[PDB]
């Protein structure tokens, strides 16, 4: 859950745009 906790707020933000 981690990698889907914090982690996803990063790939939401770049990998996402």
């Amino acid at each position: 859950g981690e990698e889907e906790l914090q982690e996803n707020q990063e790939l939401i933000r770049e990998k996402s745009n």
